[PDB]
DNA sequence: GCGAAAGACACAGATTTCTCCTTCGCATATAGGGATGCGAAGGAGAAATCTGTGTCTTTCGCAACCCTAAACC
């Protein structure tokens, strides 16, 4: 059980919690950031209600969800001078980029790893899981997730 | 992931112009008659150019953000 646990904690009745959940995927805001150079960035932020819950909600998935050891970025003990600490000793070295990284983590995608690990889930816990770390861009009617950048649980 | 407002890509078909194709009318170098060769217009039927419509590509200043310093994504 999840839904209780939040609806607990932060003493949600039920119509209120009802009413955030399916409006809670527009609550962002988009603004734009200075480039070092020339250009600027896209940002989009949520608001204050959404982040404090969103912050609750990834320490308890932290415990339970394994992570690789050869990753370095938004790990606790970790940084930049551990990262440079393992080729600081080698001759030839090779560099690649992704494309368009954070817009192409899905629902669809996120699920099935979600199942893979064993961990059953209830659907309503799915239905709430889905509708509150996700943001719809464009019409209402687009029905296209994505994860974004900005928020505290995508990283 | 993608607003509005203009281009690119692929497929038809339409049309004016040019070029190939009869039909006969001179012609002229051999004393009139006959023959080989070429010029003149209608009437085709072919071909380059243009124009039409329908399917996607890019990427906004997009109700809804914080105010202490440095670096990375």
């Amino acid at each position: 059980q999840l839904t209780s646990k939040i609806i607990s904690k932060f003493n949600y009745n039920r119509l209120a919690f009802q009413l955030l959940l399916n409006e809670a995927p527009k609550k962002y805001k988009v603004y734009y950031i200075p480039k070092r150079g020339a250009g600027f960035r896209v940002i989009a932020q949520p608001t204050k209600e959404l982040k404090n819950v969103q912050r609750f909600i990834v320490s308890l998935l932290q415990p339970k969800l394994p992570v690789h050891h050869k990753a370095m970025a938004y790990e606790y003990k970790k940084s930049i001078k551990d990262n440079a600490l393992l080729h600081k000793d080698n001759n030839y070295i090779l560099k690649m980029d992704f494309q368009n990284f954070f817009n192409k983590i899905k629902p669809d995608i996120f699920f099935s790893k979600l199942e893979n690990t064993g961990l059953k889930l209830d659907s309503f816990d799915e239905n709430t899981l889905r509708n509150l770390l996700f943001w719809r861009p464009g019409k209402k009617r687009s029905t296209t997730l994505i994860l974004s950048v900005g928020a505290p649980s995508s990283p």
